[PDB]
């Protein structure tokens, strides 16, 4: 998608903690951190076949469908192997996603391949209550526009994701059902008049990069290739 024609998220190579707290965290402004996670072992070490070997056997919850309404999506328990088989390799017809699952409690060994970003300590909370999630799905997975109740560090390990960001002081034009009723990349201009002209920031997130997504900031995600991401929810 055309990102050179959109306002893009600012990228910074290893900004100091102070400059992050003051210019981003406190005011709640997105930023892309560069050269912080890119040498994490996960970056080299996590091929499709690496994961398939070590995790292939474990049972994991799988999203079929997109999350616009509760009734509009469903989950299924299968193995990583069944999942990789049915929704990734060869020619998968339907989409399925391994979203928002805590793989690193299920498999503490993988914890050595990632770190907790230093920037987290600027928050009030304790490292132990930080919620790490895995997001592992094929190209074409869509997580609809919504906001989380915490600060977020989303780390991209494998593949690229297109991400769009609307601030919270912009909720009006987004039409909450929280989560939006708008389809960011195919919007009903008339059902939703106020949306076309709401200001956003966007980005293509690549391997090695971290997107800071400020608490309650609205975000929408579409994967551009086979993808693996790790999120840190923190306060
Ligand atoms: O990675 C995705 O598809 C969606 N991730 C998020 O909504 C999250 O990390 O906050
Ligand atoms: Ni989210």
């Amino acid at each position: 998608p055309d990102v050179k024609l959109e306002k893009t998220v600012p990228r910074l190579h290893r900004p100091s903690l102070q400059h992050f707290r003051e210019q981003f965290l406190v005011p709640g402004r997105p930023v892309i951190l560069k050269g912080v996670a890119d040498h994490w072992p996960c970056m080299q070490k996590w091929s499709l076949e690496y994961i398939q070997e070590i995790a292939g056997c474990r049972t994991v919850p799988v999203e079929v469908g997109s999350r616009y309404t509760d009734e509009e999506w469903s989950q299924t328990l299968m193995t990583v192997n069944e999942f990789i088989s049915k929704y990734i390799v060869n020619e998968p017809r339907d989409v399925g996603y391994l979203a928002q699952h805590q793989l690193f409690d299920q498999i503490p060994e993988l914890k050595q391949d990632i770190s907790i970003p230093d920037y987290c300590s600027l928050g009030d909370g304790e490292e132990e209550e930080i919620t790490i999630n895995a997001w592992f799905g094929p190209q074409g997975t869509i997580s609809p526009l919504h906001q989380d109740p915490q600060q977020n560090f989303l780390v991209q390990v494998m593949g690229r994701k297109y991400i769009r960001l609307y601030s919270p002081q912009e909720s009006g034009a987004l039409y909450p059902h929280n989560t939006s009723q708008v389809d960011v990349e195919n919007p009903d201009l008339e059902k939703f008049p106020k949306f076309a002209k709401a200001p956003f920031l966007s980005c293509i997130l690549s391997p090695g990069e971290i997107l800071f997504i400020p608490v309650k900031y609205w975000h929408y995600v579409r994967a551009l290739d086979l993808s693996f991401s790790v999120s840190f929810w923190w306060s």
